[PDB]
């Protein structure tokens, strides 16, 4: 009956992972999957959740249905994170918000949107990006390109390039763009870059869809959210699709938000109406349990403000990481440069390893990276940071 | 920018929800709604739950993602209760199964699978359906038609007539079917005709997509899933998303299975990969929290024992709200027989009022069904039923 159904491949990133478990190097160490670890090397449960989830098992309460845009306080701590608290745009009423299952969702339900209500958009994706970003707009049968972004030959962006690609985009073309903390090369655009691409997507008129994921990881929560509260300024129909997954490291849980800037009260109503039916007839409402966490946590003055500092115990142990890997690789191979290591932002490094040198830290040493170089900075801590470190100086040398 | 997006009408029930809301009757009683309430008229948190979760928060544990195919126990419990513990199919690996953001997000991974690789099938729902189901599958681009189920005349089925339009269908074709607890009638096939519905499906080489959303609200867990099991003895490539919305009363956290009848480990895998590739490019993975609640249920064979008691609870104090008021209508109205009332089975009823006896029951007593005839029995309970019955009475007398 299925004989022609092709295999999936199966997810790289996962297949990766697969990978890991089943080498039984001692010091082997997993800097593939995009997920953080704190200074032991385990994912944190964080105190604010922690209570949060205190207050959700007691009482165990009926679980109805959610709303199809979730909960009004889930969507609500979305909107005033990315927007700002007491934003004029939320003032305004002019931001359609859903909760959604993780920021995968949020992308998706945009994705058929935006497919649906503009068929003939194609949606660009940065050169390299989260492979993800491409399978769910193409899953909606949305016709996606890449824009020039990471230049491989510096490190840095094809600034010009990408611009001068953006200047041949149509009217309502999609841009997927990285706030912040790109992935997966952690090189990401200075205000100034972004006010110059926000000023070709206002001339162009298309559509900016930012896709955060990491917010407090790259510089602090409204510095990291510069692009989108700048885009909101000048007028445009910016779609915000956020994760919390990393911030709360609460990635099983599925919660995210998906966010359309609107220029009149009655395309809020419109926007949102479509963004509940479009919901409606892929899973109908989304889960109550991450949804009360996102709830609890993002409008509990309190523990908003202490979930606050645990992400950015987060960010500031990458940035520790970072340097602290950069110091020892150039304390240990002569005349290199890692700058790279701490000029980029957020969890992901490209670490410029060949594909070939990946391979020899898989082989001789069970260290996992993307083949593309991506290292998770955060699989990295102080218990393996030398290993990874020699590893990678050893590597360097063929 | 948005103001030709067409605005939503909403969820099709909430022109009642909010009409009920405002109808300022004291002893109004909502009866169009699709939830289970229990004895008490409220929504029931089932003790087995109350304890998996206890157990979820002792300790507050780490929150990586699911497997995209959700936990395996998850999927395990989905198959052994759908298929029988121990069933041959699963021993033999001849079902893929997925967890699911409820039955409706298994309803859309399976249609999206059909749309991919069986382009060319229509879907076919009862007429009449739970609407969400025709959405879901007209969402994924699929034509949807209905095949004559509900007779209007009789109360019973058109089975005639819809084994004749079964007939004229195409290969591959899907058929949405209802094991049992029709929704909306009640009204059921026998196990004889469902032998009759799965060889014609079996020779006219159709899709049988089973939906089972109440499995054990009908007779028990196994003769409730007859039609799933007999499908998969007769070797049909089936289809089957089960829902444990209601028979959890878990509805908010997002918890159901996707099974789909292979005929070989091979042909197994190649489905369970592109379910996977399919819940990836939608949401990426399922819920933790819900996920978990159905592993420790379906797995501690104590509480999945307390859990069938606690559903059977529930199938038998719907079946005693049919009884009295099956046994109230008999005695007030001479000649007339309601034994469709007693026949049906699961949370809905097709009363047999007609659209003018639905709308006196809003406007006389404060009683909401839906205009099809359309009734909640689990919203009956001790507090009400009198008050319904006799209404119901007075409303048919006229
Ligand atoms: C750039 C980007 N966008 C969105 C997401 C969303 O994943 P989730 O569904 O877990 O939020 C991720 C996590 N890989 C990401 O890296
Ligand atoms: C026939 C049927 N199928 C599936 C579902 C799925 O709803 P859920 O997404 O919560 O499982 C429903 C509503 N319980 C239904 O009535
Ligand atoms: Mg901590
Ligand atoms: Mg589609």
């Amino acid at each position: 009956m299925f004989e022609r159904i092709d295999y999936y491949a199966g997810d790289p990133i996962l297949g990766l992972v697969e990978k890991f478990a089943a080498d039984n190097n001692p010091d082997k160490v997993n800097l593939g999957i995009g997920i953080y670890y704190d200074e032991s090397g385990v994912m944190p449960v964080l105190d604010c959740v922690k209570i949060a989830e205190q207050r959700i098992a007691d009482p165990i309460s009926p679980r109805p249905y959610l709303p199809m845009a979730g909960l009004p306080g889930h969507r609500k701590g979305c909107q005033e994170l990315l927007f700002g608290k007491d934003a004029p745009v939320l003032k305004d009423g002019l931001v359609a918000t859903i909760a959604t299952i993780g920021g995968s969702g949020a992308l998706k339900v945009g994705a058929e949107f935006i497919h649906e209500w503009f068929p003939q958009s194609k949606c660009y994706v940065s050169d390299p990006t989260w492979g993800n970003h491409i399978a769910i707009f193409e899953g909606c049968d949305i016709e996606v390109g890449k824009y020039p972004y990471y230049d491989t030959a510096t490190g840095g962006i094809k600034f010009d390039e990408m611009i001068a690609f953006f200047e041949t985009l149509n009217k309502d073309d999609v841009l997927l763009l990285h706030p912040c903390c790109h992935n997966p090369t952690g090189v990401d655009l200075t205000r100034e870059q972004w006010d110059t691409v926000l000023n070709v997507i206002q001339e162009r008129e298309l559509i900016p869809f930012m896709d955060i994921a990491y917010q407090g990881f790259g510089e602090d929560m409204d510095s990291d959210a510069y692009a989108i509260r700048k885009a909101v300024d000048m007028g445009l129909p910016l779609f915000v699709s956020n994760s919390f997954s990393k911030n709360l490291s609460l990635y099983g849980e599925r919660v995210g938000g998906l966010s359309v800037v609107c220029p009149t009260v009655d395309e809020t109503e419109r926007v949102f109406g479509q963004l509940n039916s479009t919901v409606r007839r892929i899973y109908s409402s989304p889960p109550s349990h991450g949804g009360r966490v996102v709830d609890i946590v993002m409008n509990d003055a309190a523990l908003h403000e202490q979930w606050v500092g645990e992400v950015y115990a987060m960010r500031d142990r990458i940035k520790s990481m970072r340097t602290k890997l950069k110091s020892v690789l150039e304390a240990k191979i002569s005349g290199r440069n890692f700058d790279y290591l701490t000029a980029q932002n957020g969890m992901f490094s490209f670490t410029g390893l060949t594909p070939e040198q990946v391979e020899r830290l898989q082989s001789e040493f069970g260290i996992y990276m993307i083949s593309n170089s991506r290292m998770c900075v955060a699989g990295l801590n102080s218990s393996n940071i030398d290993y990874v470190a020699n590893a990678m100086v050893d590597v360097l040398k063929d």
